[PDB]
């Protein structure tokens, strides 16, 4: 995810003849400008501007610590922010920033070989650290893309398997020849020039030499020029483009409570039913004997009474969390409850309480995951300076993910709500109590008004989730109750933008409440509009307190 993707005066990986267009068409106004990426910089911009009817380029370095600044100006936590101080603030440039050289209609950047190389790593990174795979490894990815990314940088090369940590170049030399000696085959080195590095690379059946230089900025480069913030990312980079080499890097001559908690740490990530052995006998009515249930109870609530317990496996004992439902079947409705536990059954997200089957002894009982963080707005009370609003934009992200799923699948929640979004982790959100068959708040009107249950229904209590969420667990609508808001609502009315919540977050959860649920959009749209939002938030430097904070 780029940082300034975003900031719609954004182009991407263009050229300077196509910026200098752009700008000429637009009229070339004292103060016109726009942004696009560095090609010869990794995570670089260049900031060009009109004045006086000439065209200027500020290159704008990425520093090491995660600052951008242009080179001899003041360091910027990111695009948007330097974009804004040089619009009230020259600083050393002609003039100040104006106007924005919008993006035409339609238009989006143009994807670069870094955004490639980004996305290309990401998705390695997961699928390594996490044997990760199918959806669930896209998910990993669409959720967690901004964290990886900062884990990436972190990651040392010593760590890599094509890093030697004491060899010369004779060794280097004598090593590379000693395996096969295919095309590509590669190894780096320190050099003795502290800070440089050697890539020894095999061709032709020969091993040729590569110096890496380190800058005064810290950064990695081929003697062609392009400059990377570490040796992982310029190895990655050489695989792909090959300027400067005989031959691109092909195989690697091999060497020899967590700060930050991912979603995908948990146990309840991926679904139990995915060791192929586990799934092959996966029953909806689940026996009694293979059943511990608790005394104590994880909570309570309308539909019944929650039970920690443990369920017995094939291989393994997964901690399930049970839902006594507080009604049973008076009538033979007991297979309709069947026939959708089945529906539920096949659900499958990692951001979805799943269900893992139900049993029927003393009470029908509902067991599902284990997500024991309790639930959203009651973990976000009092919790506004603790927790940052990128990190809540990254749970509402998540539950967008799961209705994202369930619009898929043709399956209506009905109860959504923050009391029904349930923390594995302070990073993890899972959606529950999906299919249960003044909580009228989060209703859209046309289930009161028709009982009409679609996911543009749910697209509504999404907005109203929203804004619990972003405003640290408050209730909404207190100062009303029942038609209260019926009519308050029939009227244009709505709940306010909690204290600062961005404006594109407001704007979001207001299309969320446009009366007419056709005129309202689909998970489709919200997940992506919630992604662009959450990602450049997190893309920056991070809020809060705890212990994940000092890293
Ligand atoms: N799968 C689960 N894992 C751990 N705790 C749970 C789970 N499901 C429910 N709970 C607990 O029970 C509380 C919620 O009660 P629940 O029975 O889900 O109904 P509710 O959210 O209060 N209202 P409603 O779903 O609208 O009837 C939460 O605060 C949780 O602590
Ligand atoms: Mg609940």
């Amino acid at each position: 995810p780029d940082p300034a993707a975003h900031l719609p005066f954004f182009y991407g990986s263009i050229s300077r003849a196509e910026a200098e267009e752009h700008l000429k068409l637009a009229g070339m106004a004292d103060g016109l400008f726009l942004l696009r990426q560095c090609l010869r910089s990794l995570g670089g911009y260049v900031l060009s501007l009109v004045h006086d009817v000439r065209f200027h380029h500020f290159p704008i370095e990425r520093q090491l610590n995660g600052t951008y600044a242009i080179a001899g100006g003041k360091a910027h936590c990111g695009p948007a922010e330097l974009c804004e101080f040089y619009s009230r603030d020259p600083d050393g440039l002609p003039c100040n920033l104006r106007k924005p050289c919008n993006r035409p209609s339609g238009l989006e950047p143009q994807p670069g070989v870094f955004d490639c190389l980004r996305d290309a790593m990401v998705r390695d990174y997961v699928r390594q650290t996490w044997k990760l795979e199918g959806e669930a490894l896209e998910q990993a990815i669409i959720s967690q893309a901004p964290q990886v990314e900062k884990l990436i940088a972190t990651t040392a090369h010593e760590r890599m398997p094509w890093y030697h940590s004491s060899l010369t170049r004779e060794e280097a030399e004598r090593k590379l020849y000693s395996g096969a000696q295919t095309d590509g085959k590669f190894l780096l080195r320190p050099r003795k020039e502290q800070g440089t590095y050697a890539l020894s690379l095999i061709y032709g059946k020969t091993v040729y030499h590569y110096l890496i230089s380190q800058d005064k900025a810290g950064k990695y480069c081929i003697p062609e020029g392009t400059k990377f913030d570490t040796l992982w990312q310029l190895v990655e980079y050489l695989k792909l483009k090959a300027d400067g080499l005989i031959y691109c890097l092909k195989e690697a001559c091999p060497n020899s409570d967590k700060p930050r908690p991912m979603p995908m740490d948990t146990s309840v990530y991926e679904s139990p039913y995915s060791d192929p052995e586990e799934l092959k006998d996966k029953k909806l009515f689940l026996k009694r004997d293979n059943l511990l249930i608790a005394d104590i109870e994880l909570g309570c609530g309308n539909f019944g009474s929650v039970r920690q317990g443990v369920y017995r496996m094939r291989k393994k004992q997964i901690d399930v969390a049970i839902k006594v439902l507080k009604q049973g079947t008076e009538k033979a409705d007991t297979e309709e409850m069947m026939r959708e536990a089945q529906i539920m059954h096949q659900l499958d997200n990692p951001y979805i309480v799943r269900l893992i089957g139900v049993c029927q002894a003393e009470a029908l009982m509902l067991v599902m995951e284990m997500a024991g963080g309790g639930p959203l707005h009651k973990f976000l009370v009092g919790k506004r300076e603790e927790i940052p609003v990128s990190n809540v934009a990254e749970l509402l992200h998540q539950v967008s993910m799961g209705m994202k799923y369930l619009e898929e699948k043709n399956f209506v929640h009905r109860n959504l709500a923050a009391r029904n979004v349930l923390l594995v982790n302070r990073h993890y959100a899972k959606i529950s109590d999906f299919g249960l068959s003044w909580p009228l708040k989060w209703y859209a009107p046309e289930c009161i008004n028709f009982r009409k249950f679609s996911s543009r229904s749910d697209v509504w209590s999404y907005g109203v989730t929203m804004w619990e969420a972003l405003s640290y667990g408050q209730k909404p609508y207190k100062k009303m109750k029942g038609p209260e808001v019926m009519a308050f609502i029939e009227q244009g009315k709505r709940m306010e933008c909690p204290p600062e919540c961005p404006p594109e977050l407001y704007a979001l959860m207001s299309d969320c409440w446009i009366y007419k649920w056709e005129d309202r959009p689909d998970f489709l749209t919200v997940e992506q509009r919630m992604r662009a939002c959450y990602y450049s938030l997190a893309s920056k430097v991070e809020g809060g307190s705890g212990l994940e904070v000092l890293f």
